[PDB]
């Protein structure tokens, strides 16, 4: 008989091995994820108005919406046993299943009110004809404080897509409040064009009685992805039943992309899903002063094109300006990107789900955080969106999980030489300010919620290493490694303006041992971070489940005068290493998240790691292990 063993070699097939065998050989500890079974979308997440807690919820099993609850951010508690569920298919308006959601604090009874996708009909997708009436928009109340929701008693509030319009998928509700659209709407067209007189109608807006706005995603067939938007019918914020049309207020052509050469921001690709609708600014989310952005996932493929296949999952932002419908007869209101970029570069990492978090909850009281934030969470599918080939599902007992909560807000980077790297077409990033000397760019700010950072090293132990520099190529093991796969690893990269047009490839080794490792590095050759997998996993190459492709992001390390001085902009990374998942976070404004499925207990070396084309020198490098317990309760 076999009996799991990770000190000795891997069996050749997982999948031969008995149920919840392989249960917590790749389970992290400080991650979102339900008891047991799969996780999908995260979605529904609400800052309760009575209690000031935060509820958190995702597609659980593929059977319903599942929640949990924090008050700190840093630990939470399931709604229920179970499963956890707050609701599951089986009404009337969603016999066959339910999909995600966004919830409304103060809806309908002055209770916390779910809007979410009702479905009566399967399959649905965007490759494929639309079955009338398979996703409509449906309405349901928290009951007993949030631990489960409760259908309304009647057909959906919004029954249909738009009118003779032939969606790829109208689905993902997303509520919001906008100063801005309330004005521009409430305007007149002619008067609503000149910034001036509007601009000065959003300095008396008042957030408590602004109508809901709902973003639904999809898009049409032979013209593009999209994202249509209603609102609570005439500007009535007591309108809970009728939600006038808005028209497509973010269209794109069919795959096309951001940039000439979809360089720095995916594809549009062929269906939009998701869309989330912020108003930041550089301290967090402001509905009245905030810029607005939009996160998003887009599917993709590649020709020719396969029914019923997504080959690429984009984890998209983008940020921009809305302005009123121009003279045609289409949209009333539109969002222009003015920039876009990944939320996240994971090839697994999709489905953004976030929600404001206000100064006012529990959690920002207890930490002490003064604004209001803007929150969100990422999906890590757990077996490649279902196209894995023969991942040991049965063996681990589990599918999926959240990423580390994150804040997002406008980023800017100040002392930036104003040379090409800034001015190419398509990019990330906006220019605030400039003399054509040095200018102050804005981006989309992503770092770990705060608490969540503070609790991942509140009691970890902690070991540093003594600053380094290597020329020649060389793989220096650190002077102590972990004796475990959970900790935190923070360094800082300085390369020579030199480095730029070398073959420079400069990072770290983790999760390492002599059959097993995986790469962490930067490199200028296509300015990415990348994250090396081909001899991640000892079990993947008999194991095709495990993919160990190599995953990466872009990162321009852009010229910046430090000390009135010029030099390549320092790379400040941020490694989490929460068992198998790998979160890589860099300067604040990257994000690139994947499965590290190593398999030895002893793999948990950690060298510095250097190709030897150009020059790196290592600063601050220092390790936190231990992490932390994400869920107390069970
Ligand atoms: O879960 C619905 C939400 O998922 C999003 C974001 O990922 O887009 C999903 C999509 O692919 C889901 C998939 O299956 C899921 O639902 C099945 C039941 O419908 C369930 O059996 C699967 O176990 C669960 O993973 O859809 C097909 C099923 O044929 C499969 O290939 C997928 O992996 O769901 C839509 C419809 O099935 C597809 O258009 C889309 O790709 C978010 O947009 C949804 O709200």
């Amino acid at each position: 008989s076999y009996h799991l063993d990770t000190t000795a070699p891997p069996p050749t097939n997982l999948s031969t091995l008995p149920n919840n065998t392989l249960f917590h050989l790749w389970r992290p500890r400080a991650h979102i994820l339900p008891a047991e079974g799969q996780i999908g979308d995260p979605c529904a997440h609400y800052t309760d108005p009575s209690t000031g807690l935060f509820h958190v919820g995702f597609l659980h099993d593929g059977d319903g919406i599942a929640g949990a609850t924090t008050a700190n951010l840093a630990t939470y508690t399931d709604t229920s046993d179970n499963g956890s569920f707050l609701i599951q298919p089986g009404g009337k308006n969603d016999p066959v299943a339910v999909f995600d959601g966004a919830v409304i604090p103060v809806g309908v009874n002055n209770t916390p009110t779910l809007l979410y996708t009702s479905v009566s009909f399967l399959p649905i997708h965007w490759s494929i004809p639309y079955t009338r009436g398979s996703e409509t928009q449906s309405l349901a109340v928290a009951r007993d404080g949030g631990r489960r929701f409760d259908k309304l008693d009647q057909g959906p509030v919004i029954a249909d897509h738009p009118f003779a319009v032939d969606v790829t998928a109208f689905r993902a509700p997303f509520v919001f409040r906008s100063a801005r659209l309330d004005v521009l709407l409430s305007l007149d067209e002619e008067v609503a064009r000149n910034e001036t007189a509007v601009q000065q109608a959003v300095d008396g807006w008042t957030e408590k009685n602004a109508p809901w706005y709902v973003a639904v995603s999809g898009g049409v067939h032979g013209v593009g992805p999209a994202q249509f938007l209603y609102r609570q019918n005439g500007g009535n914020a007591s309108e809970f039943q009728y939600w006038e049309y808005l028209g497509e207020w973010w269209q794109e052509a069919t795959n096309s992309s951001w940039g000439d050469e979809g360089t720095w921001a995916g594809r549009w690709g062929f269906n939009f899903e998701t869309g989330n609708v912020l108003f930041l600014t550089e301290e967090g989310h402001d509905p009245q002063t905030g810029e607005v952005f939009v996160t998003l996932g887009t599917e993709g493929s590649g020709l020719p094109i396969v029914p019923q296949v997504s080959s690429i999952h984009d984890m998209l932002w983008a940020a921009g300006e809305v302005g009123v419908g121009s003279e045609q007869e289409g949209a009333k209101v539109e969002f222009s990107p003015s920039m876009a970029g990944f939320l996240d570069w994971g090839f697994s990492a999709y489905a953004a789900a976030g929600k404001v978090l206000p100064a006012s909850s529990a959690v920002s009281k207890t930490s002490g955080v003064e604004v209001d934030r803007y929150v969100s969470f990422v999906w890590l599918t757990g077996d490649q969106y279902e196209q894995a080939d023969g991942f040991p599902t049965a063996q681990q007992g589990w599918t999926g999980s959240l990423l580390l909560p994150r804040e997002l807000k406008v980023q800017t980077v100040e002392n930036v030489v104003d040379n090409e790297l800034v001015r190419e077409e398509g990019v990330s990033w906006v220019v605030g300010e400039s003399d054509n000397q040095t200018a102050t760019l804005r981006t989309l700010g992503i770092t770990i919620a705060r608490e969540t950072k503070a609790a991942l090293l509140a009691n970890g132990s902690v070991t540093a290493e003594e600053d380094r520099t290597l020329q020649t190529a060389a793989v220096v093991p650190f002077a102590q490694s972990p004796s475990s796969k959970f900790f935190v690893l923070t360094a800082q990269l300085e390369f020579p303006a030199s480095a730029r047009s070398s073959p420079l490839q400069s990072g770290f080794e983790i999760l390492a041992s002599e059959l097993e490792r995986t790469a962490i590095y930067y490199q200028f050759s296509n300015e990415s971070l990348v994250v090396d997998r081909s001899q991640t996993s000892a079990a993947a190459p008999t194991n095709p489940g495990l993919d160990s492709f190599t995953e990466s992001g872009k990162l321009r390390l852009f010229d910046v005068i430090e000390n009135g001085q010029e030099q390549v902009e320092t790379l400040d990374l941020t490694v989490v290493v929460d068992n198998a998942v790998v979160e890589v976070y860099a300067n604040g404004r990257f994000a690139l998240s994947t499965w590290a499925r190593s398999w030895y207990d002893n793999s948990t070396q950690i060298r510095f790691f250097h190709n030897g084309e150009g020059e790196v020198q290592f600063r601050n490098v220092s390790v936190s292990e231990g992490l932390y317990n994400a869920w107390p309760e069970r």
